[PDB]
């Protein structure tokens, strides 16, 4: 089964580095980067807003744990946003390519 | 961590950054979501009475838990200027445990 | 029930064309186009990076197959990134409208 992983990085340099690392290690098949986003959350009763690059990574269930572990390790921040969403269907050729890319 | 409620992602669109900021700030302050990502500069296409509408929107990605999702959807609906707001819940099947713990802690 | 389809297109014109076609055919209710993204993946041992428009289309489980096939047919690429994610819940009026809009 395939999955989508949502992760954020603090800047473009970091997003590139993260993607390059996990792609080289064959922990993900592909990564989409979307710069120019904003993340909002509370920290110690204050509304914080930070620039982020949204990442959308594609991998398989077999690799999801290892991918999260690698992203967490290489990410500069302590507790980065790392979430896995299930893929229930898709283009047969794409999903095969995704799986083959991690062999 | 046994005390964590399962997490979900909510995809919501807002018509502009003004509204996106307002929606996010309100639901975060009301502890109905833990975090929101805003992605401006998007376009939404859809038909309305035979017309292909093309509107500029902000894509929001909100994080919350399954126990809070309904209250979040209702708050977003109330605060959203539009009558038929695009608000969708996606399941999170796995995540980093520390992040999920923080997500839960933020709502409690 | 409802689903979202995550699809990428190589440019705005193509994303607009794809969305316009599947909306006219009532295979999707709506499409969000997010420009200013890139996609990273390995090809022939080399890290590639290409500009993409990220699409998020909304449809029902009843139409997802026809939607994937239509997107595949109209997409310029041989192996297009087309992925389906499940929607568990959503705005009641929105979901009603989504269902009503389809063929």
């Amino acid at each position: 089964a395939s999955v989508v992983v949502l992760a954020t990085a603090p800047d473009e340099a970091t997003a590139q580095d993260l993607a390059a690392k996990v792609l080289a290690e064959k922990l993900a098949a592909a990564a989409t980067l979307i710069p120019g986003a904003t993340s909002l959350y509370y920290w110690e009763g204050k509304l914080e807003q930070e620039y982020v690059v949204q990442m959308i990574l594609k991998t398989t269930v077999s690799h999801q744990q290892a991918l999260l572990e690698a992203l967490k390790s290489h990410h500069p921040y302590q507790t980065p946003e790392l979430l896995v969403l299930p893929v229930t269907h898709g283009d047969t050729d794409y999903l095969s390519w995704l799986n083959a890319s991690l062999r």
